[PDB]
């Protein structure tokens, strides 16, 4: 459970993301799989991309990325009331994709990363530790589902 000012912190810094979904989503990704290369096998669509020149002209990429975080922006805004919003999407990522719990820290970083190298006004130190619980709640009880489901990634 986070403080109230905790979420408004987080939500304070999403608001800058949804400035630029799609610019901000191309750059999580791509520092995701500069840091954890082996995330992009996951891919099918552009898993064969080889320079950061060819990610950012990548459409699927850009699409992903928006994906990822117009998700991910629902889930924060339900401030930890996000059951109904996990089920879908642990439901695909456990069965389907197979995404390990190992993964969703690696995108965790990728997405602090970002919004620290852009936003680093409104990203200090509390903002970040309320920001890290967060991603930590959520990946908390998506591995929960995961293993309802049978995945014990
Ligand atoms: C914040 C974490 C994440 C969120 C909110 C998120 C959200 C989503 C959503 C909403 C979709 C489309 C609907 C669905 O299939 O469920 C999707 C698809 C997908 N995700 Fe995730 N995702 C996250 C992390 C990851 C990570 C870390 C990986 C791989 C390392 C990954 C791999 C995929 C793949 C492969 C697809 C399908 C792409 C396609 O076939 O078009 N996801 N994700």
């Amino acid at each position: 459970v986070l403080s109230e000012g905790e979420w408004q912190l987080v939500l304070h810094v999403w608001a800058k993301v949804e400035a630029d979904v799609a610019g901000h989503g191309q750059d999580i990704l791509i520092r995701l799989f500069k840091s954890h290369p082996e995330t992009l096998e996951k891919f099918d669509r552009f898993k064969h991309l080889k320079t950061e020149a060819e990610m950012k002209a990548s459409e699927d990429l850009k699409k992903d990325g928006v994906t990822v975080l117009t998700a991910l922006g629902a889930i924060l805004k339900k401030k930890g009331h996000h059951e109904a919003e996990l089920k879908p999407l642990a439901q695909s990522h456990a069965t389907k994709h197979k995404i390990p719990i190992k993964y969703l820290e690696f995108i965790s970083e990728a997405i602090i990363h970002v919004l620290h190298s852009r936003h680093p006004g409104d990203f200090g130190a509390d903002a970040q530790g309320a920001m890290n619980k967060a991603l930590e709640l959520f990946r908390k009880d998506i591995a929960a589902k995961y293993k309802e489901l049978g995945y014990q990634g």
